[PDB]
C-alpha cells in the first residue's frame, strides 16, 4: 500500500531534473524549456500544498524511475 | 542534435514511463489525467514533425539512460 499521490510527486519531480538537465545541456528546443518553467511552478505549488522538499523528492523520484528499468 | 527531436524522444520515451508507473498503479488520477492529455499532444507532434513515436521512443530510451545518475 504505497501512496501514488507522493510517488506522482516524486515521480515528476525527477522528470523535472532530468529534463532541466538537457536544457542545461542546450540539447532541446525553446517550447521544452518553456514547459519546464511552467512544470517548475506547478511543482512548487504542488510542493506547498503537500508539505514535500522538492530536493527530497527529486531522490525518490529517481530511485523509482530507475527500479522499473534499470 | 538537433534540439526539436531530441525533445521530442524524450518526451515520448518519458510518457512511456508515466504510463508504465500509471500500469503499475502507483501514480494517482491528476498524473494519469496529464499523462492522457500529454499523449494527443505527442500525436499531434509526431505528425507534424514526421517521427514516428515508437521510434521517438526508442531513441528516447538511449538518450535518457546517458544522463541518468
Amino acid at each position: 500500500e504505497p501512496n501514488p499521490t507522493t510517488i506522482a510527486f516524486q515521480v515528476d519531480c525527477y522528470l523535472w531534473h532530468l529534463k532541466k538537465t538537457l536544457s542545461m545541456m542546450g540539447e532541446v528546443d525553446a517550447p521544452f524549456e518553456d514547459r519546464l518553467r511552467r512544470e517548475q511552478k506547478a511543482l512548487k505549488g504542488r510542493s506547498m500544498t503537500l508539505g514535500i522538499d522538492i530536493q527530497s523528492a527529486t531522490q525518490e523520484g529517481y530511485y523509482k524511475i530507475k527500479s522499473i528499468t534499470e
